[PDB]
């Protein structure tokens, strides 16, 4: 069960500090910046029945109703707004947001609907893409650092 308890308003980065925006194609990608309405995201709180840390929902702030899901391992973005309530113990749109241990201002999103699974950057050739994997201990590009304001 999840409950809905705050939003944040919030920029997300990779250790590259390139930051994840949301493209035409409505794609998840990452870039270095000097365009802008495009960066900002809501992050909502859910409060975990089964306690398994803090739950979070991440949407788009500029769209009417866009939230980040990873239905299938698949990261794409639903037409929906963050719910007051889910009713299970896994969602395709609920995250776990953790502290790395040994960094500093650095977090990682871990799914719930697929254990083991985090949100990571990819290069691919010219891109850096947003997409979900599995975790080596340290791995770099399941971290990123979240400012919120």
């Amino acid at each position: 069960y999840f409950g809905k308890l705050e939003s944040k308003l919030s920029v997300i980065r990779n250790l590259n500090d390139q930051v994840l925006f949301i493209d035409q194609g409505n794609r998840p990608l990452f870039e270095d910046m000097t365009n802008a309405p495009r960066t900002i995201f809501i992050i909502s709180m859910y409060k975990d029945s089964q306690r398994r840390g803090m739950a979070v929902t991440i949407s788009v702030a500029c769209a009417a109703a866009s939230t980040l899901s990873c239905e299938n391992k698949i990261i794409s973005f639903k037409e929906m707004n963050p719910p007051d309530n889910i009713k299970d113990t896994k969602s395709d749109i609920i995250f776990f947001q953790r502290r790395v241990p040994g960094h500093d201002n650095k977090m990682q999103f871990e799914s719930s609907s697929y254990e083991g699974y985090f949100l990571a950057c990819e290069k691919e050739r010219d891109l850096f893409k947003l997409i979900l994997k599995k975790e080596e201990l340290g791995d770099r590009s399941i971290m990123f650092t979240v400012q919120n304001e």
